[PDB]
C-alpha cells in the first residue's frame, strides 16, 4: 500500500490538510496517516478538533509527505523534533509536498536550499533567507518537491499525484466521483487580481504575523548556516 | 453573532463540511457549530475522526444550516430525530444549504417540495420522487435554499453567503487571505466533460449505492405522502 502522511499540529489551517486527505483517501491501496508527537486530539486554528493517528516514532516510511500551513507554522519552524522527522522522511519519500505556509517548515528543515518554491503571498519574502529560489506561481515543482499556494492547493496537486502514482484515468475517475469543478463567485484569490483596497486590508491584517515570522525565519536561517 | 451550523453524522464526506467550515470560521462575529445527537467523536467515511460540539437539544437557533453529503446520507434519510431537527431549524434560518448528496436529506425532510434543487450527478434521479424540480446546475438557489454539487461546493457558496451576510469587500478579503484560486489539472469533474470510459467506471462503482438509495428514497417519499 502507498503510505501517505500529513503532519497535524496545533493551530494548523485544517483545510490545507483535509482537502488532500479526502481526495487521496479515495484511492485504492493507500494508507493515510495523521502524524504528530503522539496520537490524540490536535486543535486547528478554527477550533475544529482533529485526531492524530500515529506518532513520529511509530510512523512507517512514507511514500508521500505533506506539510500543511497555518498559524501554527511559527512554532514548528523551531521544533527540532518535528524538523528532524521531516528530514528523515524526506530522504526516501517519492514526493515531498506542502500547502501555503507549510513550505516555510520545509525551509526551516533545510529542504528548500537551492530549490524553486512558493508560499502564501503575504509571506513570500521569507523564502529567500531559507535558501530557496522564490517563484510566484501557484504550484512549483523541483524534482520530487511540490509546493503550492492556496488553501485548496492540495486538492489539485493530489490529483496530479494520483495520476503519477496510478494513471490519468484513475485521477479523472476520482475527480468525477467527487464532482470536483470549482467556480468561485469572486476573482480575488491573488494580490494581482483583487482590488487594491482589499489587498491593503489583507496586508494590514497580516502585518503582526509577518513581523513575528521574520524573527523566527532569521533564527531558523542561522541554524541552517551552522 | 451569526450562528452557523453543520450537521455532522457518521460516514459524512468530511470535505463537504470542512471546506465551508474553514471559510466561514474566518469571518468576524460568527459562531460555528458541529451538530449531532450528542457532542463527541463522529467518524467520517475516510476514517477521519471529527468532534461534534453541540447536541440537537442544546443547539441555538441557527442563521445558516448546512447539510453535507456522504455515504452516511442513507441512514439520515430515515432518522426521524435528525429530520425533525432540520425542519425546526429551517423554519427560521436565513439560509438553508446543502452540499452534494446532502440535498437528499433536505428532500427526505420535506424541504424540497416544489423547489428547484440539484445533487450529485450519480443520484440526480432521486430528486423528483422527493418533490423537487431537478436542475442540472452546480449551484441552485430557490428563495433561501441553496443546493450545490461537488465536494467543494460549500467553499464557493460560503463566499456568496459572506458577501450577503456582510458585504462583497469582506468576501473578497477572505478569498485573498486564503489565496483561493483553484486550477484543477484535469477537466473530468462533470459527466459532460469526462471521457466516456471514465463515466462508465464511475457509474458502475456507484450502482450498488444507487440501488440501495432508490429503496430508501421510496420509503422517505411515502412518509411525505402521508
Ligand atoms: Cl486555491
Ligand atoms: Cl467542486
Amino acid at each position: 500500500a502507498v503510505q501517505i502522511g500529513f503532519l497535524l499540529f496545533p493551530e494548523v489551517q485544517q483545510l490545507d490538510l483535509t482537502g488532500p486527505h479526502d481526495v487521496l483517501a479515495s484511492l485504492p491501496d493507500v494508507q493515510v496517516h495523521l502524524i504528530w508527537k503522539e496520537p490524540g486530539p490536535v486543535v486547528a486554528s478554527s477550533g475544529l478538533v482533529l485526531q492524530a493517528t500515529t506518532s513520529f516514532a511509530d510512523c512507517p516510511p512514507l511514500d508521500v509527505i505533506c506539510i500543511p500551513g497555518g498559524t501554527g507554522v511559527g512554532a514548528l519552524m523551531e521544533d527540532p523534533q518535528a524538523l528532524a522527522f521531516i528530514r528523515q522522511q524526506a530522504a526516501r519519500a517519492r514526493y515531498v509536498t506542502s500547502v501555503c505556509t507549510g513550505s516555510l517548515v520545509l525551509g526551516a528543515a533545510g529542504l528548500l536550499q537551492g530549490k524553486r518554491a512558493t508560499t502564501h503571498w503575504a509571506y513570500h519574502e521569507l523564502l529567500a533567507p531559507l535558501g530557496a529560489i522564490p517563484v510566484h506561481e501557484r504550484v512549483v515543482r523541483d524534482g520530487n518537491l511540490l509546493t503550492g499556494t492556496g488553501i485548496t492547493a492540495g486538492i489539485d496537486f493530489a490529483l496530479t499525484l494520483a495520476a503519477e502514482l496510478f494513471d490519468a484515468a484513475t485521477a479523472q475517475r476520482v475527480q468525477l466521483q467527487l464532482e470536483y469543478a470549482p467556480a468561485p463567485p469572486f476573482n480575488a484569490g491573488s494580490p494581482d487580481t483583487a482590488p487594491a483596497s482589499v489587498v491593503q486590508q489583507a496586508r494590514q491584517r497580516a502585518a503582526d504575523s509577518l513581523h513575528k515570522r521574520r524573527e523566527i525565519t532569521l533564527r531558523a536561517a542561522a541554524r541552517l548556516a551552522a
